[PDB]
DNA sequence: ACCGGAGGACAGTCCTCCGG
DNA sequence: TCCGGAGGACTGTCCTCCGG
C-alpha cells in the first residue's frame, strides 16, 4: 500500500517495488518509505479526555483572570505572547 | 430504528410503534422517543482545534503553577475552596 | 429482569493517485 | 508538472437488543 515519499509529495502512482521504484529509479532519485506519522487517537474517549481538561483549565483560569483574557490565550501561538500575557498580571 | 427511552434503558427489543410501544402500552408505561443527543464532532480537525487550545492553556498554567499538583487543584469542585487556595499565590 | 458486549450500519479518516 | 479532490479501505462510533 505505502507510496514512496516523493510519489506522495508529487501525487503520481507509485510502482512501490523493492528497494526503489520506477520514477525514483528512472528519474534518478533516492526513493524512501518514511514511517507513518504518529497522531493522537481519534476516539471518543480521547476527544472527551481532552475536551474535558480543556474545560476545567478554562474554569480555573476564570477564577484568576478575566474572561476577555481567556479568549486571547485560547488563540495565541507564540510562547512570548503567552508569557507576556501573564506578566501584565 | 430509534428504540424507546425505556426499551433503551432496559435494553430489550423495541416494537417502536408510535405513540406508545409494545411494553410501554402493556405495563402502562411512560413511553418516550427522546431526541438524538449531541456530541461534539469526532473529526480530526476538531480533535486538533481542541488540542491546540488545551496546549495553550497548558503552557499558561506551567507559568502560573510552576510547582505541582495542578491536578490536585483541577479535581476540586468548590469555588470558595479553590479561591482560598489560590490566594496562596 | 438486568446489563456486558456482539453485531452491524454508519460517520469520518487518511491514504493512494487520477485527471483538469 | 501540479495539486484539488475522488476513490475507497479502514478505524472507530454508537446504536440496537441478544442471551447468560
Ligand atoms: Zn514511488
Ligand atoms: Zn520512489
Ligand atoms: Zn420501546
Ligand atoms: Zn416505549
Amino acid at each position: 500500500e505505502q507510496a514512496c515519499d516523493i510519489c506522495r509529495l508529487k501525487k503520481l502512482k507509485c510502482s512501490k517495488e523493492k528497494p526503489k521504484c520506477a520514477k525514483c529509479l528512472k528519474n534518478n532519485w533516492e526513493c524512501r518509505y518514511s514511517p507513518k506519522t504518529k497522531r493522537s487517537p481519534l476516539t471518543r474517549a480521547h476527544l472527551t479526555e481532552v475536551e474535558s481538561r480543556l474545560e476545567r483549565l478554562e474554569q480555573l483560569f476564570l477564577l484568576i483572570f478575566p474572561r476577555e483574557d481567556l479568549d486571547m490565550i485560547l488563540k495565541m501561538d507564540s510562547l512570548q505572547d503567552i508569557k507576556a500575557l501573564l506578566t501584565g498580571l
